[PDB]
């Protein structure tokens, strides 16, 4: 029924993802959600990657439903004064422009404050206002790379020698396919967004949010972190892949598919993987049930050879039993083969394609996967990912560029001539 | 602090839940961890690096809390649970599917016993998935989520230095916890959602999120991808484009470059015994010419073949390879200060060890020093950051450090206290 965030103000003064992303999910909670976007072009997303010529792009209308959009040049004084008049009428100001540019448009956080005390600024940045990398230009694999992530994801160089590492030493920092820099970072800022809308409540006063997109990253590495300060002191990582036949460094090593603390595990071939990119399961070697691990992968001898039937001596011949598992599915789809080691509850899962998870009825079912009718383009599929027993989003088209701008100024107390003078004087139009 | 007075009970594990909770307490709420006799979170025993003191996996994760040793699964421990949920304004779980239910607090007890309570929940699925059976470990939420299948390297043309050989590029886990500290974010955002709606209602409610769906969620740009695939067969921007094939679902795509421009992780001088020896690179369309003076190959700039992006797709691969070239005779820092003064778009891959030494995220207060007993100090991780006021991070709390403490909060006399511990209801 009721929405936690009705009657909330928001403006979405950013592009691409993080900001949008936060913005999208305020609006879908109940929120009066306004995006201020370049006139003539709008957010990047609008024209990026377009799959329909004439109409805007996925990339944007995946991160822009529920909301209104306002066409406005805030690098002139009339756009600027409009702005402003945007700024006291919203709870929540919410931007990732490059490094300076709200400075340059005269829009401090000290002056933010004057302009609205009841403000709440949310702003995203690449790195931390300190950085020595602050003048670095903010990409999604930047902000991977900065955090932690691509130097630990990905395969390690020697040995242990596995079939998926490239040869030599060519096994180098990777990027994840999941948005860590972009949405991740989104994330981060919705979290300090409603901590401060929360504690308004109390105080009155607004303050400012800043998430720098490489401390987002790291925030997902954590454990990666702890790992950094194991191996300082301890010198090397027992659950590691190179432990006990590789060798470690200083710094914390890429691991391939490894399970982790305690749960041992592997990403592992099935029938078809030589044509299907997908056809793959994940298996763990959990340190109980030894015995039927074994029967499910015809090796009951293993179930007594002392150099396997203990928690702690299986650690160090891990890969023997990975290929022992591997042989055991070669002729199993990975359904097959989950469902082949289920008989005997050995933990696994299959990798599901993007296709499979787009199909999946039971994520349409459960409101995860959304179909949404979006004008000039049919239907489109959204992600809603947090659920609310007091109420359901109910998602709505993506707007059209400057599809609302005159209703907002309207809104905002504009008559029809200021209206009309603010495009005739092109600033709320190209 | 926004959440002081707030009341939070961390009754999870791992990661999602706990650190959902540390950050609370962070934010000033008056956070207690319920927790299991004897053992406590398996965090608390998971690859200790000090014999006698908690994991590094713990105390990064629970900060600022106090503990409560109890155990729920006894008649006096359930009624000390019960008293907990009605002193509690949040109360989040991460329990295996059915165990709350088990214990008897169904969500629609939990509202009886406290109408006020915001209670979140995290899962591997969704309650009607075919997969509700699995196990919710991480790697198995990257892989249910998408991620997996979309991170790594695609098998086939184009050829690339990093794949595997022959069809053994499969998918990829990330370093990244997608499926655990991910999942507790989102679970964060719906409990603040919900908590500042009770201001409003004066009711509480239930917050449900599925570790698949929170991978999903970061993968919506992949989801994005599928579709554009399904309409129009290919992808202009990934690495299969144009001298590859495209099949029936997004492929993986390596280290290539989202929407922009074209990049890739390059060697730097090095990479032969330094695994960190790389930057990032993005080749821009606009300043081509420096670009091409940046490389050495002025050649290039007139040269049509080159001198647009559309000329290059063709042959982008051959283009970062000039640009190896060009630096494999600097250091990642040096390839990115000489790449920088062309105006090329560069970063390096920074290491944990450089990260966790890094001056600047001290002083930001990302990275922060704690003193902990029989450790000494350990780092942990702070990313956002407030104007109105600055956390004060404190030691991860002993196993039952605040057992007798809280339930005196809780109105519990002394004689009870001391049975209960006697009973072995409050320890092993
Ligand atoms: C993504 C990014 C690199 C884009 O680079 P960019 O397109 O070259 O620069 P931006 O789009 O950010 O900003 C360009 C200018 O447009 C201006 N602008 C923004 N909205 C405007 C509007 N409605 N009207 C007029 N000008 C506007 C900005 O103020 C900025 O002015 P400046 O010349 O003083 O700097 C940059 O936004 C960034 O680093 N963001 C920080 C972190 C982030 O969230 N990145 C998102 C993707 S991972
Ligand atoms: C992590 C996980 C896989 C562990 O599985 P597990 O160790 O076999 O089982 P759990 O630790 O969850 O729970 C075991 C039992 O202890 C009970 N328990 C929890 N706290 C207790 C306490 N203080 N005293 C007594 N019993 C307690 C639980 O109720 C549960 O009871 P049950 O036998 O009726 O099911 C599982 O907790 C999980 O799937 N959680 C959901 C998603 C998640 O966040 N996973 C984290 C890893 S990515």
């Amino acid at each position: 029924n009721s929405k936690p965030l009705d009657g909330i103000k928001v403006i979405d003064f950013g592009g691409v993802q993080s900001v949008p992303s936060a913005a999208q999910l305020l609006a879908w909670y109940g929120a009066d959600v306004i995006k201020i976007e370049r006139v003539g072009v709008g957010d990047i997303t609008r024209n990026q990657l377009r799959d329909i010529p004439d109409a805007d792009a996925l990339y944007f209308t995946m991160l822009n439903c529920n909301k209104r959009s306002v066409e406005l040049n805030t690098k002139t004084p009339e756009g600027k004064a409009v702005f402003e008049k945007c700024i006291k009428w919203a709870d929540i100001l919410l931007e990732n422009f490059r490094p300076g540019a709200m400075e340059r448009m005269g829009f401090t956080w000290e002056y933010l404050q004057q302009l609205n005390p009841r403000l709440i600024y949310g702003t995203v940045k690449g790195f931390g206002e300190n950085s020595p990398w602050a003048g670095v230009s903010a990409y999604e694999n930047v902000a991977q790379c900065a955090g932690g992530a691509t130097s630990t994801t990905g395969y390690w160089n020697g040995a242990p020698l596995v079939d998926g590492q490239a040869p030599g030493n060519n096994n180098g920092p990777l990027v994840s396919a999941a948005a860590l820099g972009d949405s991740n970072t989104g994330n981060h800022l919705l979290i300090g967004v409603l901590a401060a809308l929360f504690g308004r409540e109390r105080t009155g006063k607004g303050q400012k949010i800043s998430v720098s997109m490489q401390d987002a990253v790291l925030n997902l590495c954590r454990v990666k972190l702890r790992d950094q300060q194991r191996l300082e002191r301890v010198g090397y990582l027992e659950e590691y892949p190179q432990y006990p036949n590789g060798k470690f460094g200083d710094t914390v090593p890429r691991g391939g598919n490894a399970g982790g603390g305690g749960q041992p595990g592997w990403i592992l071939k099935c029938k078809g993987w030589e044509t299907d990119d997908n056809a793959y399961i994940y298996c763990t070697v959990q340190e109980q049930d030894w015995g039927p691990t074994c029967e499910a992968i015809g090796k009951p001898e293993w179930a007594t050879d002392p150099k396997y039937n203990t928690a702690k001596a299986r650690e160090t011949h891990m890969f023997e039993i990975f290929a022992a598992i591997e042989k055991a599915i070669a002729d199993k789809t990975k359904y097959e083969a989950v469902a082949h080691l289920a008989k005997y509850r050995v933990p696994c899962s299959p990798v599901l394609s993007m296709k499979e998870i787009a199909e999946a009825p039971d994520l349409r079912e459960s409101g995860t996967i959304v179909e949404v009718q979006q004008p000039k383009r049919g239907t489109f599929l959204t992600i809603n990912p947090i659920k609310f027993s007091g109420f359901t989003p109910e998602i709505k088209a993506a707007p059209l560029l400057g599809q609302h701008t005159d209703e907002v100024l309207a809104e905002l107390g504009y008559s029809a001539e200021e209206i009309k003078s603010l495009r005739d004087k092109k600033i709320t139009c190209a």
